[PDB]
């Protein structure tokens, strides 16, 4: 049954043909399990590190990696003999590496918990029904209540699936919905129809909902709907249906990986267009070493744990800033982040309330109206401040209408003040605006109660107790966003002055409050309200809102003379609004939420770095408004009439113009959780990456839905996994500083990302050159794996710790459509890879040329054979010594091209080699493993090599550093031929 709280107690029973008394009967369980299911959450869709590992060997290059690793195989032989110890290492070394690169795209990178796994945390185990078949309250499991049967919820339950309140059978009842929420305050519940069919949930007072707890009472209800047709079960049925798309790094090296998978076989044929006695074996094999060495050489097959140490060394580092990023790669996506969307309380603000205005009214004589006004000092709960009219503190007491003022202040107040002896400062009990109030009737003491010679505990709440004792709290009303207003009812005590009538004490919203009161205190006296009188009130009220105060305003009136105790139908909240007529103005408190010290700045820093910020509120469209100036959203006097929207006013617009309204919006008021969804998406459908703050399930869907979800340390639990970033204390300025931070994290990973890539092209070049003119491989896998893995590896970590630019925030957002390799940054590295498969095959072959201690043969046609099959012309082709000249050039100039890395365009003249500490001390690392791998003697000859001689090191820098010469001139020509 959906529309259910617009439906009538008897309306609920008559749709389910079921007695209140009795309950279901065991046959319509029956037909109603099948027809509505069980009352649970569908099951977890399944994972696993296996499927999860499989996942992984899919993809192009590590299916090309792993059929290099096949025919590694079918080069060598057949099956067992006896030993030549040395030889199966290419295909075991591969596919060491592919099964440790597999893994580590897993337990280190996070796949885990999913926000819709969190909400099988608020679905219940147990639940208590009324049925046919019994007499007694059964206790069932949850999974088996059906939308019919009648309910029994008691103190400390769990609601256990959506229900229409029956009776409630205690006092009073209330709820506890901070799930769906997040605001602690429990709610108070009735049975009356809200007979609007499309009420929000905050309207729908008559309900429970499946996941809530009771927070006090005890009530028995129908139930209305189950399982996936619950509030909360509708939320996880969005957050189903959400396509999570793959960061902009995600993607461009996914069409990096086809580009790379395509070249290979494209060059694989190329050598083919290029190219005694004997048999048919031999010619096929040959072709297969160049294939495998070709699938090495393009492949950064250090990549991926490189960008991951990154990823991993960035968490920590944005966990000191606050910053508690869950899904690793957020940490590139933080970095294009285009638009904030915060919360005004606890993010931008402080949630620290406190009034510091408050006026009545003075005299009234037709039109003259005037006002008496104070203001008040102290921004803490503490009862420490003063209040001063004209500037110059007055004593509160002397002055009849603020006595009434506090009066009401005190008695319409569900919340208090309590001293922390441990922080050693007082704390809030309640409501953040009610608490202020509380703190309000303190430093006004109206009655000048005795209050330095108590102690800290004891005086937080001295003066509201004196107050307490002239008046006796009956009964009260309730708050509800439909009138806006609260009210308690009253009676006197001891030897007072009241009689021959009660009060009530509204205490509410301005505009609601005043439109209710037909008469104004003028003093102790009174006076019908006027126009003037009106209009003066509301004046102030609108200037103290919209100014650049930005207060938030309460509206305090009495109901002098009240309904008789026997005329008011306590239990129908529909009838409280008429209850809380014919009153009489009697005052005006303002208080304010001050924004958090930081944000002013963080804004402006946003406002350099080109990303947009929305904020959302719960302020009135006016005083929202005020805010976003003094916070900086908007100039101080700036348009700004198509840029801020109300809940409302957004609705009313047709989708196109809510699609348009977006691009354009900064500041949303007085919204339902629902729009946070619309908006994001609106946002994205203008390619927008999208930071959303929210708590509380409601906003969850919302959270799943932007680029970037964002919850607060005390956020709800299932607010924090339905986000991918989580600010520890709550701050705006944690979000904005996360983005920084990702944009330097991604601009020193285009870097390294292009470093590993600049060797694969250059790695290529090479074999593709001891291909084509037919030489002896100058490289071969097993040396390419440990530069690509360790060589380049080091280094290209340690690029990750350059120095960001001073101007990193003072350039509009990167857009996801940015090429990390384009334009002549695609031919500054086909120049560095066109050098590198020269230099790496020049030296080598240099040892078969013009070498002194090789067999130095000038143009030995080492082109036209070695098959040695004629040997009319003339095992050295195999020797360690010529494979050591091409891997001291490539590991050198590797070294070379790490430091022409540390920035783009700047010159190594204006961007000295000494900046990174830690690139330098890298290359130190480097190369004393290249060394190592020479002369602890087992590794030279697994990797067939041998030390060469000091003039064999001497020719690899003369043929290496020039390199670095290469490069400058590029830095210096697109620095100043290609710029404008
Ligand atoms: N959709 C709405 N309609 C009317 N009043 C609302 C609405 N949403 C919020 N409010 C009121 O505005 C107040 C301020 O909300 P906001 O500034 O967002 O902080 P919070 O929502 O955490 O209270 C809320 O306490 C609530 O009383
Ligand atoms: C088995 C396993 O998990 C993996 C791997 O073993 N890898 C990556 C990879 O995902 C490969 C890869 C996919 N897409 C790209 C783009 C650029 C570079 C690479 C890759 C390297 C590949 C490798 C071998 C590192
Ligand atoms: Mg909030």
């Amino acid at each position: 049954m959906e529309a259910a709280h617009s439906k009538s107690t008897e309306e609920c029973l008559a749709y389910f043909g079921v007695s209140e008394t009795t309950g279901l009967t065991p046959d319509q369980v029956k037909r109603h399990l099948e027809k509505y299911g069980h009352n649970e959450l569908p099951a977890e869709e399944g994972k696993s590190l296996w499927e999860l590992v499989i996942e992984q060997f899919e993809d192009l290059l590590v299916r090309i990696l792993l059929l290099a690793a096949c025919i590694s195989f079918v080069l060598a032989w057949f099956e067992e003999g006896e030993e030549t110890i040395t030889a199966f290492v290419e295909p075991f070394v591969i596919l060491l590496i592919l099964i440790a690169n597999a893994i580590v795209g897993v337990w280190q990178e996070r796949n885990a918990e999913n926000a819709i796994e969190a909400l099988k945390e608020y679905e219940p185990e147990m639940g208590k029904v009324y049925r046919a078949d019994r007499k007694s309250v059964q206790r069932i499991k949850a999974r088996d209540i059906v939308p019919g049967d009648i309910v029994e919820v008691a103190v400390g339950d769990k609601v256990p699936a959506d229900i229409r309140i029956l009776s409630i059978k205690s006092t009073t009842l209330r709820v506890d919905q901070s799930i769906l929420t997040g605001e602690s305050v429990s709610v108070i519940k009735h049975t009356e129809p809200v007979p609007d069919p499309r009420a929000v949930n905050q309207d729908k007072k008559n309900m429970l909902f499946s996941g809530t707890n009771i927070a006090a009472g005890k009530a028995l209800g129908i139930v209305a709907t189950t399982g996936v047709s619950t509030e909360i079960g509708k939320i996880r049925d969005q957050m189903a249906a959400t396509e999570q798309d793959k960061t902009p790094l995600q993607q461009k090296l996914d069409e990096f990986g086809e580009q790379l998978s395509k070249v290979i076989s494209l060059i694989c044929v190329a050598v083919w267009l290029i190219n005694h006695g004997g048999s048919w074996i031999r010619g096929a094999i040959y072709y297969f070493k160049i294939a495998v060495a070709l699938a090495v050489a393009a492949i950064p097959e250090g990549l991926p744990a490189v960008i991951t140490t990154c990823l991993a060394l960035g968490t920590r580092r944005m966990a000191k800033k606050n910053a508690i990023v869950r899904s690793l790669p957020s940490v590139e996506t933080l970095g294009c982040t285009s638009v904030i969307c915060s919360d005004k309380t606890g993010t931008l603000t402080t949630n620290q309330m406190s009034v510091c205005k408050m006026f009545i009214i003075d005299k009234v004589d037709g039109d003259f109206c005037s006002l008496n006004e104070f203001s008040i000092t102290g921004s803490t709960y503490a009862p420490e401040g003063e209040v001063l009219k004209n500037d110059k503190p007055i004593r509160s007491g002397q002055f009849d209408g603020l006595v009434e003022l506090a009066t009401i202040c005190a008695l319409c107040n569900d919340s208090s003040l309590d001293f922390n002896e441990t922080k050693g400062v007082y704390e809030k009990v309640g409501e953040a605006t009610e608490t202020a109030l509380t703190t309000l009737v303190e430093k006004m003491n109206v009655f000048n109660t005795e209050v330095r010679n108590l102690s800290k505990v004891e005086r937080a709440n001295a003066c509201n107790s004196v107050i307490r004792q002239l008046m006796k709290k009956e009964f009260t009303l309730e708050f509800s966003r439909d009138r806006k207003s609260m009210s308690v009812y009253c009676s006197p005590a001891k030897s007072s002055r009241a009689a021959v009538g009660n009060k009530m004490f509204v205490k509410g919203a301005p505009e609601g409050v005043i439109d209710r009161c037909n008469y104004v205190r003028v003093g102790t006296t009174r006076v019908p309200m006027t126009g003037p009188v009106k209009e003066k009130i509301l004046s102030v009220i609108k200037e103290w809102g919209t100014g650049r105060d930005t207060l938030r305003c309460l509206a305090l009136a009495t109901r002098d003379t009240p309904p008789k105790r026997e005329e008011m139908v306590l239990d129908d909240s529909s009838r409280f609004m008429e209850y809380e007529t014919d009153l009489t103005f009697v005052g005006v408190v303002g208080m304010l939420d001050p924004p958090r010290k930081e944000v002013m700045g963080s804004i402006q820093l946003c406002r350099d770095a080109g990303i947009r910020v929305i904020m959302i509120t719960g302020d009135n469209k006016g005083t929202a408004i005020a805010i976003c100036r003094r916070i900086g959203i908007f100039g101080e006097n700036e348009e700004v009439a198509d840029r801020a929207y109300t809940g409302r006013e957004f609705d009313d617009l047709p989708l196109a113009e809510q699609r348009e309204a977006c691009r354009r919006a900064c500041c949303f008021a007085r919204v339902e959780p629902s729009h946070k969804s619309k908006i994001v998406e609106y946002l994205q459908s203008y390619d927008e990456i999208t930071a959303m703050t929210g708590d509380g399930v409601n906003d969850a869907p919302a959270l799943k839905k932007a680029e970037i979800g964002i919850a607060m340390g005390s956020g709800t639990a299932v607010a924090k996994t339905a986000s991918e970033m989580v600010l520890a204390d709550d701050n705006f300025s944690t979000i904005v500083a996360a983005v920084e931070e990702g944009r330097a994290i991604y601009n020193n990973m285009k870097q390294f990302i292009r470093y590993l890539i600049s060797s694969n092209v250059g790695e290529v070049v090479c074999i593709f050159l001891t291909a084509a003119l037919g030489l002896p491989e100058a490289l071969i896998p097993v040396q390419l794996l440990w530069v690509n893995l360790v060589t380049d590896g080091l280094p290209a970590t340690a690029l990750g710790f350059n120095p960001p630019d001073l101007d990193i925030m003072d350039r509009p957002p990167r857009s996801p459509k940015e090429p990390l390799i384009s334009g002549w940054l695609f031919f500054r590295y086909m120049a560095i890879g066109g050098y590198v498969g020269a230099a790496t095959v020049g030296a080598a072959a240099w040892w078969f040329m013009y070498a002194e201690d090789g067999p130095g043969v000038t143009y030995h046609q080492l082109t036209h054979f070695m098959q040695c099959t004629e040997d009319h012309p003339h095992e050295i082709f195999e020797a360690p010594e010529p494979m050591t000249m091409a891997l001291s050039v490539l590991v050198t100039i590797e070294m070379c091209n790490a430091l022409n890395s540390l920035s783009e365009n700047q010159s190594l003249m204006r961007m000295p080699p000494w900046v990174n500490i830690w690139l330098l001390g890298s290359i130190c690392l480097s190369m004393s493993l290249h060394f190592l791998i020479l002369y602890v003697d087992p590794l030279p000859m697994i990797f067939k090599l041998k030390a060469l001689d000091l003039t064999q090191w001497l020719m690899v820098l003369k043929i290496s550093l020039p390199v670095i010469g290469l490069d400058e001139i590029l830095k210096f020509i697109a620095r100043n031929y290609l710029e404008g």
